[PDB]
């Protein structure tokens, strides 16, 4: 129980993050309710720079606390994540106009962070946070560069592979902002269909799940793929399936954008900036979700 917790009133455990426990806490002096995440000199420098990466669709990093050889991150608090909202919305699904709003906003957050040379690398429904005003925000940007993405959390929970880009799974050392577009495409598909697109339960099952839907990649669609560290010539050769079968009832505008977000070649994959200009967003609005808190 470090002395700095004296700065807070209610310090209640609300969840189990990738790196440590997550608390809800109130600052006694300011009265602000925050998320306190419990988590090495390069990491300190990397994480401190994120205090100046502010955008409406990024969960704000308020403070870094290093004390008693322990590290704590103070973030802005939001009441719900997209995973719990997706579960809550399962009988009738999230309305298309709200999916569209959510995707548009998340692309804005990506476009901002990518323009500043920051990656997420571990996007997933549980780190997309929503509020009652129709906003959505990405949580934990930049943390992967600072402290890695482990196989198992501090609690031994399996870190999900479902949203992981194929270049990561094939051993690319120097993957970049396209990995976040891939993850967001997978999330888009899940919002539309109400089921995970590629729910792999090991690295090879993840890769084979992708291959069975999008086709086994080859040098025609992905120049250089056969020379990637973890590519094997013995991978089965699956034909690619129509998105009309993959994400019904999404319209041609949404299927076109999704196909561009899920291109194998990371240089071909659409950027966040270019995705914002896609015809799918011509009629975007900002609806208010029904939240029960
Ligand atoms: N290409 C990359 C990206 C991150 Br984040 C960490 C390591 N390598």
């Amino acid at each position: 129980s470090p002395e700095f917790m004296e700065n807070f009133q209610k310090v209640e455990k609300i969840g189990e993050g990738t790196y440590g426990v997550v608390y809800k806490a109130r600052n006694k002096l300011t009265g602000e309710v925050v998320a306190l995440k419990k988590i090495p000199s390069t990491a300190i420098r990397e994480i401190s720079l994120l205090k100046e990466l502010n955008h409406p669709n990024i969960v704000k990093l308020l403070d870094v606390i290093h004390t008693e050889n322990k590290l704590y991150l103070v973030f802005e608090f939001l009441h719900q994540d997209l995973k719990k909202f997706m579960d809550a919305s399962a009988l009738t699904g999230i309305p298309l106009p709200l999916i569209k709003s959510y995707l548009f906003q998340l692309l804005q957050g990506l476009a901002f962070c990518h323009s500043h040379r920051v990656l997420h690398r571990d996007l997933k429904p549980q780190n997309l946070l929503i509020n009652t005003e129709g906003a959505i925000k990405l949580a934990d940007f930049g943390l992967a560069r600072a402290f890695g993405v482990p196989v198992r959390t501090y609690t031994h929970e399996v870190v999900t592979l479902w949203y992981r880009a194929p270049e990561i799974l094939l051993g690319c050392k120097y993957y970049s902002t396209a990995v976040d577009i891939w993850s967001l495409g997978c999330i888009f598909a899940e919002m539309v269909t109400r089921r995970a697109l590629f729910p792999g339960d090991s690295e090879i099952d993840q890769l084979f799940r992708i291959f069975r839907t999008l086709g086994t990649p080859d040098e025609v669609v992905w120049p250089g793929v056969t020379s990637m560290p973890d590519y094997k010539p013995s991978f089965p050769k699956w034909a690619r399936q129509d998105f009309s079968k993959v994400v019904p009832p999404l319209d041609e505008d949404g299927r076109s954008l999704l196909s561009q977000m899920l291109h194998y070649d990371p240089n071909k994959r659409i950027s966040a900036k270019a995705a914002l200009a896609h015809p799918f967003f011509q009629d975007v609005t900002k609806p208010v979700p029904h939240l029960r808190l």
